[PDB]
């Protein structure tokens, strides 16, 4: 599989580890789920640069759910900030707030609603990218300066016009499957 090849030659390979690895506990193939790979991948290098570009954040994706529990309940005993049920993605040290990171091959305001409706009745940030630059933030606080959205933007614009370079972006968009 091409899409295979891609992940590995795309992404950098503590990314590709932590996305084979959260695949291989439950029971995924990489080399046949490789839409959702390339997803996890994804999603996982937009949250790992959404923290870069401030330490104004803490990042509780991608790492194993002991620690991403541990890093939560240690965040809410020291700032009264209330539990979230799920997991969220980042936590933002400058608004208190969790942040939960969304990455959709479709429009961003259907995948808001679908993530502002999975995690209704929490009070988490929510900020959708798309692979065309589009965003949707809670509130239309997009929390970060334009220069670090626009980093983010082309990074995924990018990732999308080389699965198109390899013919991989038809099957890639037409899944929702990582979403
Ligand atoms: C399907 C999905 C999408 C996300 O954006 C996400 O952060 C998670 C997560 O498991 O933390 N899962
Ligand atoms: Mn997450
Ligand atoms: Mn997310």
């Amino acid at each position: 599989m091409a899409m295979e090849d891609f992940v590995r030659q795309c992404f950098n390979p503590m990314i590709v580890e932590l996305a084979e690895k959260a695949m291989k506990e439950y029971g995924e193939d990489p080399k046949i789920e490789t839409n959702k790979f390339a997803a996890i991948c994804t999603h996982l290098e937009v949250c790992f640069m959404y923290s870069d570009f401030g330490h104004r954040f803490e990042i509780i994706e991608g790492r194993d759910r002991i620690m991403a529990w541990t890093v939560v309940n240690s965040i809410c005993n020291t700032t009264g900030v209330e539990k979230p049920k799920f997991l969220p993605d980042l936590y933002d040290y400058k608004e208190n707030r969790f942040i939960e990171i969304g990455v959709t091959r479709r429009e961003v305001h259907i995948y808001y609603l679908e993530k502002a409706n999975k995690i209704k009745s929490e009070k988490t940030h929510i900020h959708i990218f798309s692979f065309t630059g589009e965003e949707m933030a809670t509130k239309a606080d997009y929390t970060l300066d334009e220069e670090s959205r626009a980093r983010i933007k082309t990074r995924l614009f990018t990732i999308r016009q080389e699965m198109a370079s390899r013919s991989l972006w038809d099957s890639f968009r037409q899944s929702e499957r990582g979403e």
